[PDB]
């Protein structure tokens, strides 16, 4: 009862399940072992898609309930908040995404085991379902996609009851009167910041001295930061947390101190949320036994062409080094196929975007200002605020900047880092523009439409140029 | 002094004098300070910003985003969400006075940038007088001479004449009567189905008139819009409840005793008379160039047959000093195609390069769906005979579409059959109008969809299904779909 297979893929995320959709377009024999209920990995079940899904809600919810629908004419008498109606649609658009993968998993001829894989020879993966049955896979080439998992905060056990990882975040069952969150990078603001619209009172412990995680423009960072205490989410930097009991009342009561030493207090809450990082998973797939060793990180090293040591062996996404993001899971997915059926295989890992999906958004693209100075980089800097566009000051949604980082010599587009309206779109063109290699000189000659947002970005890039925008 | 009003009339002396203060004439003025040049712009009314930010884009980008935030509250949208609200009350004196706010606070911008840069603003009538002078008429009747090497006209465009239906501003209206309504109308008629007329339609739609569009042409959007997209647009609108009459002519008018207004239509090659009833009728059939009174016939200035100043490549008329740009010389009529004339003129006079593609202008319908693109439509390329293969993608498979669900429409592709250039770009659901942009920068370095689907979108965007398209169009197949 062994299936045969060209190119057999252990993980359904979004690495693991476009690559086997791209696979089997290029006429690859194609199987994709997936252990859980259904596909889509982190992103689509806990990650990306109902993070995304309660922010949008959850800033209706505010225009709503606050002030800015009153502004515009919409008069309402009582607002009020259904949780259980507003997680229904973050499942209903869950369930679709899922089901749309196992149809395109049909469409696309790939076969479908559910298990979980182990590697069981250089040319084998064996699954062993639930019920302890096994299906074999003979395979000319194995794509490791398996992911990541939460990394666990020591001396501190998630239960996913009062104390929460991002899974348990996105379900509570009741807004809390109080949370606490862990570290305040990307996940910890977006889910933060969910909770505080809804009602709860929320704090953000941080060890290091700004939010958002690494590699965000600390310029960006900081005005991102006072923006969001003006919304009421509060924040306690440089701030070590040393443990947290759960208490008989159910409450938690939560020891911190400064980072630097001293100034020891408790901090009580009904919620706790730690999100301090996520790390890659690779348990239980059979590497040790093969050889393949791991690096001090718990990743997988590999080569260009994302191969093991063992070079019919490949692995890609959350598992492997760079931004654990979805999209650069699902690029690293695509190239790799496309290296094994002979081509070429190029990322370039400084032209995958970030983006914060609160409001405003945040996003950015190439180097921060911070890394140009480590670099020794002699550039120029342009900025634009949202308060001179007219798309925004038309909505009456104008916080924040574009910054644009430029190279000297060449002006050459280094960075583009956007704090507003529309930055999770706008820096896709940005993207476009350090692929391409463009200048300055060439974004702030493209015709952007009026009025839109994206005037901004071609704005910062002429006060980078030519040295002076147009509207401010 | 650096504003000339009524009572400033000493001659005054300009390398660059810029007739007119709308998105061409006041981004040329500003431009031509920072390079170097004496500036003075004149300008008429009684603010600064012309057509587009007075009683064009910004009032109706305005009103189009406050009316579809009533429609998510109002309708099912927020209830969905978990959002639940008793009762949903319009407050349109509170929605005009949003859209108020936001023109007087540019209006205003305008006017700081001016002083900022050193510009000259003279109000007043702009006439040229001589090769090298402008004289200005002001509302006191006095007048202001001023001598200058190089003038710019930027005198824009004016609403299009219906023969025989006279515009009052009160039941008969043009786009501006129509951005101010003191009262939701029961039932409208609006004339010309280009992008004013859906747009403004629209608003009042999502406020609760029943609205209809009459149009003469086959096709709703104006020109250029590939026929596809705009077919699937016009079957949106209608589940919207939108009401359209194409291939239409009105015949006449009439204001009746009940205060309401008849409007007699036929089929447009004959027949099929009819008579339809409304409470305000939206006269939108067009716009044209505006030069009244500006001297040009006195200079041997002629205009071509719609009305349009001709100029050379570097937006030089026949007189190789005096120029022109924006709504007054031929291309689409349009904001940033008129600032970028500006610019690249202004900046020609300082002896720079001068070059403009309008193939990579974008145009964009803010409606919801918006619809934007840019390049050469399908029917652009059967015309030309130009070999071209096609990818679409639809957001209901895009997972951000999907995640908010706001599922309407579809990106399409166009690329050239042997060399994967991307020749068109056509976006038709959410966030069209930034979307379009990404495809601006692309044509202007003559990129590829393999170029574009290999760019490393962020997940989740509603860019992906830009990526996706061009994927499809380049390989054959999306990923997603
Ligand atoms: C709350 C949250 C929000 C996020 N938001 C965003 C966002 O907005 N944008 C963004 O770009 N990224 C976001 N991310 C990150 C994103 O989810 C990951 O970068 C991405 O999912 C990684 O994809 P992957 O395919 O490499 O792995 P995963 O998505 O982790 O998928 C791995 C899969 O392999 C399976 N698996 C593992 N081992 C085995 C085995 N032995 N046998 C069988 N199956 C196995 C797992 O069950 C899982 O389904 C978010 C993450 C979280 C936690
Ligand atoms: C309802 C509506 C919505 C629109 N929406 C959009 C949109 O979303 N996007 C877009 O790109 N375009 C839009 N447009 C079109 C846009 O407004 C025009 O394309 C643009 O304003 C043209 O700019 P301009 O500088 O050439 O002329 P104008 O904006 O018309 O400015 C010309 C100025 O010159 C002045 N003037 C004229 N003659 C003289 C004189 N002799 N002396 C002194 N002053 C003089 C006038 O008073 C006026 O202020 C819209 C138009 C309308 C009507």
């Amino acid at each position: 009862q062994p299936i045969d297979a060209d190119v057999t893929v252990i993980g359904s995320g979004p690495g693991g399940y476009v690559a086997a959709i791209k696979a089997a377009q290029l006429g690859f024999k194609t199987v994709c072992i997936e252990k859980n209920e259904t596909l889509g990995g982190t992103c689509l079940n806990v990650g990306c898609i109902p993070s995304k899904a309660l922010l949008n809600n959850s800033h209706y919810y505010h225009m709503a309930h606050g002030k800015d629908f009153a502004s515009r004419g919409i008069e309402m008498s009582e607002v009020r908040l259904n949780l259980d109606k507003m997680m229904e649609q973050k499942s209903t658009a869950v369930k679709a995404l899922t089901g749309g993968i196992a149809h395109l998993f049909k469409q696309n001829k790939v076969v479908h085991v559910n298990g979980y894989g182990k590697i069981t020879g250089k040319n084998q993966v064996t699954a062993t379902k639930a019920d302890g049955g096994t299906q074999v896979i003979d395979t000319k080439n194995i794509l490791i996609a398996t992911g990541s998992e939460v990394t666990p905060f020591p001396g501190i056990t998630i239960d996913e009851d009062t104390i929460v990882s991002s899974t348990g975040a996105l379900s509570l069952k009741k807004v809390p009167e109080k949370m606490v969150v862990i570290g305040a990078g990307v996940i910890g603001v977006e889910l933060g910041s969910v909770w505080q619209r809804l009602g709860a009172d929320v704090t953000a412990v941080e060890f290091l001295g700004h939010v958002g995680g690494v590699g965000i423009d600390m310029e960006i960072s900081k005005n991102f930061q006072r923006i969001l205490q003006k919304q009421g989410f509060k924040f306690k930097l440089n701030t070590k947390v040393t443990g947290a009991t759960k208490k008989s009342d159910g409450k938690i009561d939560v020891s911190i101190e400064a980072a630097s030493g001293g100034k020891a207090e408790v901090i009580t809450c009904d919620v706790l949320l730690v999100c301090i990082g996520r790390r890659p998973f690779t348990k239980n797939l059979g590497l040790e036994e093969l050889g393949i060793e791991l690096d001090p990180r718990g990743r997988i090293p590999v080569n260009t062409r994302f191969q093991t040591k063992i070079p019919n062996i490949y692995a890609i996404g959350d598992v492997v080094a760079g931004p654990m993001l979805a999209h650069k899971a699902e690029d690293e997915g695509i190239i790799c196929v496309e290296g094994m059926a002979g081509g070429a295989v190029h990322i370039d890992y400084n032209c995958v975007p970030s983006v914060i999906y609160t409001h405003p958004e945040v996003a950015w693209v190439g180097k921060s200002e911070e890394q140009l100075k480590e670099e020794g980089i002699e550039y120029k800097v342009g900025k634009f605020p949202f308060a001179a566009n007219s798309r925004a000051k038309t909505n009456a949604d104008t916080d924040g900047m574009v910054k644009i980082l430029g190279q000297k010599s060449t002006d050459r587009v280094l960075g583009a880092h956007i704090l507003g309206p529309g930055a999770g779109e706008m820096v896709n063109e940005a993207a476009l523009a350090l692929e391409y290699g463009a200048s300055c000189e060439d974004i702030a000659r493209v015709c952007h439409a009026h009025p839109t947002l994206s005037e901004a970005f071609g704005e910062a890039n002429l006060a980078a140029s030519f040295g002076k925008s147009i509207n401010f």
